[PDB]
């Protein structure tokens, strides 16, 4: 794994954060998009507010963040901006439900959100598994997700990067399991089963947050809520993000075509006309149920569902 220069992390320590952004960052609709130079700084701020000013030794934290940034590729969608967008959505969830989660979970989840797509190559799990890529031989299921977690550990086991070193033997193992389960939950393939089980546990009153399996499941749905949060931003932001998702999906579809294989419509740039109906189906089948279940379990997350419904109405306006 790549190591950040000393200039990078030292520049991060002195980073302030405009006072006008302090109130803005707490809101679910917050789009980091216009503050590029501030993103690593935005992450420090979020960790300090949620976990406390002395949770991690500033040196190691700033080293970790800048090295996490350096290991993200210059892909159109699954890049550094995506990692920070996802961590910000988690920050907002955690702030709005602060005491339902422990100090370890809050630090584990923020770190996992930032690391969740580490070293993403611009390719899906279906692609890598179809074209027998080495990563697909090393990890049978949740291919990239298993690699993203492996990349997290590689950054942790770097000189002066171990942000969890002050925890106990027990706690370090706990935080690493929280991170692993959270990163694996970002594999959309696992989501459908997860969401169905939670809807069942909620509608029958059996859901219990103290039950570790039920807990891991709620945490899993939170990771999904964060990973898909572009659908919860203001319409022009959601639109702009859709261009980046497509830029990546269509570059994948192009590689498949060169190998004489027809990609699914979302990865086919010749099928752009079906983008509005494709977005519509995704909202109806994935996004809406995700936020609906999340709102039932964690009511202060309701603005995510409202913003997703608002965007569903927008795609509906595009179709007509
Ligand atoms: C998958 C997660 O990516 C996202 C993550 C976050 C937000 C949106 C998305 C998202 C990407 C592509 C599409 C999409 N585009 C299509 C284009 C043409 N024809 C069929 C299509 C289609 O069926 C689908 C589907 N679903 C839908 C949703
Ligand atoms: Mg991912
Ligand atoms: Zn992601």
């Amino acid at each position: 794994a790549s190591i950040c220069t000393s200039e990078e992390w030292q520049g991060l320590m002195q980073f302030t954060l405009p006072v006008r952004l302090c109130k803005e960052i707490e809101l679910f609709h917050f789009d980091i998009g216009p503050f590029e130079n501030m993103w690593p700084g935005i992450f420090v701020y979020m960790v300090h507010r949620s976990c406390g000013t002395s949770c991690f030794e500033l040196e190691k934290l700033c080293r970790f963040i800048m090295s996490v940034k350096k290991n993200y590729r210059r892909v159109p969608y699954h890049n550094w901006k995506h990692a920070v967008t996802v961590a910000h959505c988690m920050y907002a969830i955690l702030q709005n439900n602060h005491t339902l989660f422990t100090d370890l979970e809050r630090k584990g989840l923020l770190i996992a959100c930032l690391c969740h797509d580490l070293d993403h190559r611009g390719f899906s799990n279906s692609y890598l598994q179809k074209f027998d890529h080495p990563l697909a031989a090393l990890y049978s299921t949740s291919t990239m997700e298993q690699h993203h977690f492996s990349q997290t550990v590689s950054i942790l086991q770097l000189e002066g990067h171990n942000i969890f070193s002050t925890l106990s033997s027990s706690e370090y193992e706990q935080v690493l399991e929280i991170i692993r389960k959270a990163i694996i939950a970002t594999d959309l393939a696992l989501y459908f089963g997860n969401r169905k089980q939670l809807e069942e546990m909620y509608q029958t009153g059996s859901l219990n947050l103290n039950n570790q399996s039920h807990r891991d499941r709620v945490i899993g749905l939170m990771m999904t809520a964060c990973d898909l949060c572009s659908v919860t931003k203001l319409w022009p932001v959601t639109k702009l993000t859709a261009n980046d998702i497509y830029a990546e999906f269509w570059a994948e579809g192009d590689e498949m075509k060169k190998l004489g294989i027809q990609p699914i419509p979302m990865m086919d740039r010749d099928k752009k006309d079906e983008v509005p109906q494709g977005q519509l189906g995704f909202y109806n089948a994935v996004a809406i149920p995700c936020y609906t279940t999340l709102t039932q379990i964690l009511p202060p997350t309701e603005p995510l569902l409202k913003a997703c419904r608002d965007n569903l109405s927008q795609w509906e306006k595009v179709i007509r």
